[PDB]
């Protein structure tokens, strides 16, 4: 996240980290079982680290459960990264307390100008880079379809849509992948792709999750 602020240790009780030796990628808990992240993310050996403040130091709210299996989106397309959505499953359920909570699916898209929350442990800089140990936020609205079609042309699909600020200085980045966008208490967003990060006229674009939900319902009732 540039140009974000310290969120405060446990504050966004959903966000995970994704872990293969490393942190690689957020995540979003669904429920006790179930974490929403990118496609992009998919890799094989996930340990998924929910509880997480500072990500290299045990402080005592952390749980850490591996996975027991990872689905990509049927459609999920790599290049355009069209369905840039997958779910990953815990193999035993996590413990909830207000500490570690899911996060509530959509009911309704979200539209622009609403206001959302972003947050993640990657890069901090625009130019060069810098990784923060603990977790960072950013409060960020929803684009205008227009404007996140003018600043990408060719590239912004249905599934997709922009979040933050053409002037620059404030975005998610590298590391940030998979994350939440959570708007009024639902996870509209997943941290998905941009030009560089926090650059002029490229905003982040995000996966709309409200698209899924019914995909996501079917696929955690039948796995
Ligand atoms: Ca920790």
């Amino acid at each position: 996240i540039v140009g974000g602020y310290t969120c405060g240790a446990n504050t966004v009780p959903y966000q995970v980290s994704l872990n293969s030796g490393y942190h690689f990628c957020g995540g979003s808990l669904i429920n006790s079982q179930w974490v929403v992240s990118a496609a992009h993310c998919y890799k094989s050996g996930i340990q998924v680290r929910l509880g997480e403040d500072n990500i290299n130091v045990v402080e005592g709210n952390e749980q850490f459960i591996s996975a027991s299996k990872s689905i990509v989106h049927p459609s999920y397309n790599s290049n355009t990264l069209n369905n840039d959505i997958m779910l990953i499953k815990l193999k035993s359920a996590a413990s909830l307390n207000s500490r570690v909570a899911s996060i509530s699916l959509p009911t309704s898209c979200a539209s622009a100008g609403t206001q959302c929350l972003i947050s993640g442990w990657g890069n901090t800089k625009s130019s060069g880079t810098s990784y923060p140990d603990v977790l960072k936020c950013l409060k960020a609205p929803i684009l205008s379809d227009s404007s996140c079609k003018s600043a990408y042309p060719g590239q912004i699909t249905s599934n997709m849509f922009c979040a933050g600020y053409l002037e620059g200085g404030k975005d998610s980045c590298q590391g940030d992948s998979g994350g939440p966008v959570v708007c009024s208490g639902k996870l509209q967003g997943i941290v998905s792709w941009g030009s560089g990060c926090a650059q002029k006229n490229k905003p982040g674009v995000y996966t709309k999750v409200c698209n899924y939900v019914s995909w996501i319902k079917q696929t955690i009732a039948s796995n």
